[PDB]
């Protein structure tokens, strides 16, 4: 199973900070057919960053459309994607999700859109504060709602974003392994026990470089969807707990 | 003041495409002093074409919380930081699909005045609404949710959708100048004469080469914010229109 490092800038960054932190990046020697290395930029900053990085690095954006090609002022369609070469997609992310309102079909019907089209998808999910001991009833419930969908168990990577740890609580890896698990026993149950183990799942937490080696060294977890963290050049110390 | 005719090429184009029509673009000699013409691409789009469209073009995003874990946004901070000039808020497609308010409206003009960026902004009233009389009342509504944050009034674009006649029914020019006289109505009351006479005020329903020469003529419509037909060489014909 390869292992799957992403960077989710958010809404951050300028032209300077983007060279800058991608010359950084750069710098860094790893092989890209042993580990999956992802950036994933604000849409107005993908051709800059795609520019920036060296081909080792993967790049995405943060969000795709629930709808084709059309009058869909505002949005980016996963045709545009597959014709400007953009090799993955976020999906479900809970900012999305709590901000702007995305539901368990939105993900489904954004995933269908992405792997029609021939784009990978980083599939976004996790419970609240309140939810943690209904943790497998929710996760089950929102991977049930788009797992039928995955055509191709190498293109469609999972991940558990834990909402329970803005809340002041911090989560073990312990506490996220248990949980992986889980989501791999709901991808068995579904999809099947090849299929189950084929697929990436990621921690989609608070990720540095002091919790990454404990975290990646864990049994179900396969890599990162790193946050704030990845907006410093000390980000190269967390790809480097997954080689 | 000056006409402004707008391409919004919504959810369509490739980089093929766009290198075929921004081509078409740039073959019309215009005078960019006396007509402002806007092309607002995809944001994954907009690197691309800015670089292919000739200086006398301007450009803006179809859509703009500032810098932050906004995953999937693009804040007015960035928008700025790249130099883009223009913004559409509150086109009604965001109103509809993404449940975007007038709360909304008023927020982004907000962040995007805070930006120096210039806004296209826009609204109108359904079929229901007209039925029962309610066309300055909608209208009036949405325009006062914003109209108070204009500094400069070349600085900020309004664009009447009939949602109306996007349902069967077909606008007439006269029957488009009779609501562009109200806005200009309501904008004088609220702002000033001076303010009125200098403010665009764009026709921002169904506009193509067979329409847009009887809309243009129309006293108060002072430009379009054009959907399909800006996706075509002949788009040149209805820039043509308002010279
Ligand atoms: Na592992
Ligand atoms: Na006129």
């Amino acid at each position: 199973r390869k292992y799957f490092v992403a960077a989710n800038w958010k809404c951050n960054g300028t032209l300077e900070s983007i060279k800058s932190l991608t010359n950084s990046f750069n710098n860094l020697d790893f092989d890209p057919s042993k580990l999956d290395v992802v950036v994933f930029p604000v849409s107005v900053h993908y051709d800059h960053t795609r520019k920036l990085l060296q081909s080792k690095f993967s790049t995405g954006i943060e969000n795709v459309s629930k709808f084709g090609n059309g009058s869909y002022t505002g949005e980016v369609s996963a045709e545009i994607a597959k014709d400007l070469n953009i090799e993955y997609v976020i999906i479900g992310h809970f900012e999305r999700r709590k901000y702007f309102h995305e539901t368990d079909e939105d993900v489904r019907e954004k995933l269908q859109a992405s792997l029609k089209n021939n784009l990978k998808a980083v599939v976004c999910f996790g419970e609240s504060l309140e939810q943690r001991n209904k943790t497998i009833e929710v996760i089950t419930k929102q991977v049930k709602a788009f797992v039928d969908l995955i055509d191709n168990f190498d293109n469609v990577i999972l991940v558990y974003e834990p909402l329970w740890a803005g809340t002041g609580k911090t989560a073990t890896p312990e506490q996220a392994q248990l949980v992986h698990k889980e989501i791999r026993k709901i991808v068995k149950d579904t999809c099947g026990e090849k299929q189950a183990n084929q697929i990436r799942i990621l921690y989609g937490g608070s990720v540095n470089t002091e919790n990454c080696s404990s975290l990646i060294q864990q049994e179900d977890i396969d890599g990162f969807l790193v946050g704030n963290a990845s907006l410093k050049e000390s980000f190269v110390d967390i790809i480097k707990s997954a080689m």
